[PDB]
Protein backbone atom coordinates (compact mmCIF):
# COMPACT_ATOMS: atom_id res chain seq x y z
CA UNK A 1 0.00 0.00 0.00
CA UNK A 2 1.08 3.60 -1.38
CA UNK A 3 0.43 6.66 -2.48
CA UNK A 4 2.98 8.69 -4.73
CA UNK A 5 3.67 11.48 -7.44
CA UNK A 6 5.66 11.65 -10.25
CA UNK A 7 6.57 13.72 -12.93
CA UNK A 8 5.68 11.77 -16.32
CA UNK A 9 8.33 10.93 -18.11
CA UNK A 10 8.87 12.64 -21.45
CA UNK A 11 8.11 11.54 -24.98
CA UNK A 12 10.88 9.54 -26.35
CA UNK A 13 10.95 12.14 -29.10
CA UNK A 14 12.70 14.46 -26.75
CA UNK A 15 15.30 12.26 -26.46
CA UNK A 16 17.77 12.33 -28.72
CA UNK A 17 20.01 8.97 -29.57
CA UNK A 18 23.37 9.30 -30.10
CA UNK A 19 24.42 8.92 -34.10
CA UNK A 20 26.98 6.30 -35.22
CA UNK A 21 26.98 4.56 -31.77
CA UNK A 22 30.58 2.50 -30.54
CA UNK A 23 29.71 -0.11 -28.15
CA UNK A 24 33.14 -0.94 -28.18
CA UNK A 25 34.34 2.44 -27.64
CA UNK A 26 31.59 3.03 -24.64
CA UNK A 27 33.11 -0.03 -22.35
CA UNK A 28 34.94 0.57 -19.27
CA UNK A 29 34.43 3.27 -16.18
CA UNK A 30 32.36 5.64 -16.21
CA UNK A 31 31.71 8.15 -13.05
CA UNK A 32 28.64 9.82 -12.12
CA UNK A 33 29.13 13.35 -12.22
CA UNK A 34 25.19 14.22 -12.53
CA UNK A 35 22.25 12.65 -11.80
CA UNK A 36 18.51 13.86 -12.67
CA UNK A 37 15.22 11.80 -12.36
CA UNK A 38 11.61 12.06 -11.44
CA UNK A 39 12.86 9.84 -8.38
CA UNK A 40 15.79 11.72 -7.73
CA UNK A 41 16.02 14.34 -4.73
CA UNK A 42 18.83 17.01 -3.88
CA UNK A 43 18.81 15.70 -0.12
CA UNK A 44 21.56 19.54 1.06
CA UNK A 45 21.48 17.84 4.86
CA UNK A 46 22.90 14.17 3.69
CA UNK A 47 24.54 14.84 0.01
CA UNK A 48 24.67 12.00 -2.64
CA UNK A 49 28.00 10.75 -3.18
CA UNK A 50 29.89 9.60 -6.51
CA UNK A 51 29.54 6.24 -7.49
CA UNK A 52 30.80 4.21 -10.83
CA UNK A 53 29.21 2.41 -13.54
CA UNK A 54 31.48 -0.08 -15.66
CA UNK A 55 30.47 -1.13 -19.01
CA UNK A 56 31.53 -4.47 -20.29
CA UNK A 57 30.73 -5.85 -23.74
CA UNK A 58 30.60 -9.54 -23.52
CA UNK A 59 31.27 -11.98 -26.69
CA UNK A 60 27.52 -11.49 -27.50
CA UNK A 61 27.64 -7.76 -27.73
CA UNK A 62 25.48 -7.42 -24.65
CA UNK A 63 27.03 -5.61 -22.24
CA UNK A 64 27.57 -6.55 -18.47
CA UNK A 65 26.61 -3.99 -16.32
CA UNK A 66 28.34 -3.22 -12.54
CA UNK A 67 27.79 -0.46 -10.68
CA UNK A 68 30.02 0.10 -7.37
CA UNK A 69 28.20 2.53 -4.29
CA UNK A 70 30.36 3.42 -1.05
CA UNK A 71 27.83 2.93 2.01
CA UNK A 72 27.72 2.21 5.27
CA UNK A 73 31.34 1.95 5.58
CA UNK A 74 30.94 -0.98 2.51
CA UNK A 75 31.38 -1.14 -1.04
CA UNK A 76 27.82 -2.24 -2.26
CA UNK A 77 27.88 -3.62 -6.28
CA UNK A 78 25.34 -4.14 -8.42
CA UNK A 79 25.10 -6.35 -11.25
CA UNK A 80 22.62 -5.90 -14.34
CA UNK A 81 22.83 -6.83 -18.29
CA UNK A 82 21.85 -4.22 -20.87
CA UNK A 83 20.61 -5.80 -24.43
CA UNK A 84 21.06 -4.29 -27.01
CA UNK A 85 17.50 -2.93 -28.43
CA UNK A 86 15.92 -1.56 -31.55
CA UNK A 87 18.51 0.70 -32.38
CA UNK A 88 21.94 1.17 -32.04
CA UNK A 89 22.89 3.22 -28.46
CA UNK A 90 19.45 1.65 -26.88
CA UNK A 91 19.36 -1.56 -24.64
CA UNK A 92 16.35 -3.01 -22.70
CA UNK A 93 17.22 -5.31 -19.44
CA UNK A 94 18.39 -8.66 -19.94
CA UNK A 95 16.81 -11.28 -17.35
CA UNK A 96 13.73 -8.83 -16.32
CA UNK A 97 11.45 -12.36 -14.28
CA UNK A 98 13.96 -12.03 -11.62
CA UNK A 99 13.41 -8.04 -11.03
CA UNK A 100 9.77 -8.12 -8.91
CA UNK A 101 7.28 -5.73 -10.32
CA UNK A 102 9.43 -4.76 -12.98
CA UNK A 103 8.00 -4.70 -16.54
CA UNK A 104 9.44 -2.43 -18.54
CA UNK A 105 12.99 -1.09 -19.30
CA UNK A 106 14.76 1.50 -21.47
CA UNK A 107 18.10 2.78 -22.25
CA UNK A 108 19.02 5.33 -24.38
CA UNK A 109 22.59 6.65 -25.39
CA UNK A 110 21.69 10.62 -25.43
CA UNK A 111 25.42 11.52 -26.73
CA UNK A 112 28.67 10.83 -26.04
CA UNK A 113 32.49 11.47 -27.14
CA UNK A 114 33.43 8.10 -25.67
CA UNK A 115 36.97 9.30 -23.99
CA UNK A 116 35.38 12.37 -21.86
CA UNK A 117 31.56 12.03 -21.27
CA UNK A 118 28.53 10.74 -21.94
CA UNK A 119 24.74 11.86 -21.13
CA UNK A 120 22.05 8.76 -20.42
CA UNK A 121 18.64 8.46 -20.71
CA UNK A 122 16.87 5.65 -18.76
CA UNK A 123 13.10 4.94 -18.40
CA UNK A 124 11.40 2.43 -16.16
CA UNK A 125 7.67 1.05 -15.12
CA UNK A 126 7.98 -0.55 -11.79
CA UNK A 127 4.68 -1.64 -9.37
CA UNK A 128 3.15 0.14 -12.12
CA UNK A 129 5.09 3.26 -11.98
CA UNK A 130 6.89 5.07 -14.31
CA UNK A 131 10.20 6.14 -13.28
CA UNK A 132 12.99 8.19 -15.60
CA UNK A 133 16.10 9.02 -15.35
CA UNK A 134 19.13 10.95 -16.87
CA UNK A 135 22.98 10.32 -15.83
CA UNK A 136 25.96 12.37 -16.77
CA UNK A 137 28.74 10.61 -16.98
CA UNK A 138 32.27 11.17 -16.63
CA UNK A 139 35.59 9.25 -17.72
CA UNK A 140 37.17 11.64 -14.54
CA UNK A 141 35.49 12.48 -11.83
CA UNK A 142 35.43 16.08 -12.77
CA UNK A 143 33.58 18.03 -16.06
CA UNK A 144 33.75 21.27 -17.16
CA UNK A 145 31.14 24.15 -16.29
CA UNK A 146 29.83 23.45 -19.51
CA UNK A 147 28.99 19.92 -19.96
CA UNK A 148 27.16 20.20 -16.78
CA UNK A 149 25.19 23.52 -17.77
CA UNK A 150 24.01 20.99 -20.80
CA UNK A 151 22.94 18.55 -18.71
CA UNK A 152 20.79 21.09 -16.50
CA UNK A 153 19.37 22.20 -20.21
CA UNK A 154 18.73 19.22 -20.98
CA UNK A 155 16.91 17.70 -17.84
CA UNK A 156 14.89 20.71 -17.30
CA UNK A 157 14.06 20.20 -21.18
CA UNK A 158 12.30 17.09 -20.00
CA UNK A 159 10.18 18.36 -17.19
CA UNK A 160 12.72 18.36 -14.33
CA UNK A 161 13.23 21.31 -11.68
CA UNK A 162 16.59 21.89 -10.16
CA UNK A 163 15.67 20.13 -7.07
CA UNK A 164 15.41 16.61 -9.00
CA UNK A 165 18.83 17.62 -10.31
CA UNK A 166 22.04 16.22 -8.35
CA UNK A 167 25.76 16.65 -8.67
CA UNK A 168 27.07 13.49 -6.58
CA UNK A 169 30.65 14.46 -4.33
CA UNK A 170 33.74 12.68 -5.75
CA UNK A 171 35.10 9.94 -3.44
CA UNK A 172 37.80 7.51 -3.62
CA UNK A 173 36.64 4.49 -1.53
CA UNK A 174 35.36 2.13 -3.89
CA UNK A 175 34.92 3.72 -7.75
CA UNK A 176 38.65 4.54 -7.93
CA UNK A 177 39.20 0.53 -8.51
C1 LIG B 1 18.90 1.31 -3.03
C2 LIG B 1 18.49 2.77 -3.27
C3 LIG B 1 19.70 3.71 -3.27
C4 LIG B 1 20.74 3.41 -4.33
O1 LIG B 1 21.91 3.31 -4.01
N1 LIG B 1 20.32 3.28 -5.59
C5 LIG B 1 21.19 3.02 -6.73
C6 LIG B 1 21.88 1.66 -6.77
C7 LIG B 1 23.15 1.70 -7.62
C8 LIG B 1 22.89 1.99 -9.10
C9 LIG B 1 22.41 3.42 -9.36
N2 LIG B 1 20.97 3.41 -9.12
O2 LIG B 1 20.14 3.72 -10.20
C10 LIG B 1 20.36 3.11 -7.97
O3 LIG B 1 19.16 2.86 -7.89
O4 LIG B 1 17.79 2.86 -4.53
C11 LIG B 1 16.39 2.46 -4.45
O5 LIG B 1 15.91 2.05 -3.39
C12 LIG B 1 15.49 2.55 -5.67
C13 LIG B 1 14.97 1.15 -6.02
C14 LIG B 1 16.02 0.14 -6.50
C15 LIG B 1 15.43 -0.71 -7.64
C16 LIG B 1 16.43 -1.31 -8.62
N3 LIG B 1 17.22 -0.24 -9.25
O6 LIG B 1 16.69 1.05 -9.25
C17 LIG B 1 18.41 -0.37 -9.85
O7 LIG B 1 18.96 0.61 -10.33
C18 LIG B 1 19.06 -1.72 -9.87
C19 LIG B 1 20.33 -1.98 -10.20
C20 LIG B 1 21.33 -0.94 -10.67
C21 LIG B 1 22.31 -1.49 -11.69
C22 LIG B 1 21.85 -1.23 -13.12
C23 LIG B 1 22.84 -0.37 -13.87
C24 LIG B 1 22.78 1.07 -13.41
C25 LIG B 1 23.17 1.99 -14.55
C26 LIG B 1 22.56 3.37 -14.38
C27 LIG B 1 23.51 4.27 -13.65
O8 LIG B 1 24.67 4.45 -14.10
O9 LIG B 1 23.05 4.80 -12.61
N4 LIG B 1 16.10 3.19 -6.84
C28 LIG B 1 16.42 4.48 -6.84
O10 LIG B 1 16.26 5.20 -5.87
C29 LIG B 1 17.02 5.08 -8.09
C30 LIG B 1 16.37 6.45 -8.35
O11 LIG B 1 15.75 6.33 -9.63
C31 LIG B 1 16.16 5.07 -10.21
C32 LIG B 1 15.93 4.76 -11.67
C33 LIG B 1 14.95 5.49 -12.34
C34 LIG B 1 14.70 5.28 -13.69
C35 LIG B 1 15.41 4.32 -14.38
C36 LIG B 1 16.39 3.58 -13.72
C37 LIG B 1 16.66 3.80 -12.37
O12 LIG B 1 17.63 3.05 -11.77
N5 LIG B 1 16.74 4.36 -9.34
FE1 LIG C 1 18.14 2.69 -9.88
Amino acid sequence: DSTSDLIPAPPLSKVPLQQNFQDNQFQGKWYVVGLAGNAILREDKDPQKMYATIYELKEDKSYNVTSVLFRKKKCDYWIRTFVPGSQPGEFTLGNIKSYPGLTSYLVRVVSTNYNQHAMVFFKKVSQNREYFKITLYGRTKELTSELKENFIRFSKSLGLPENHIVFPVPIDQCIDG
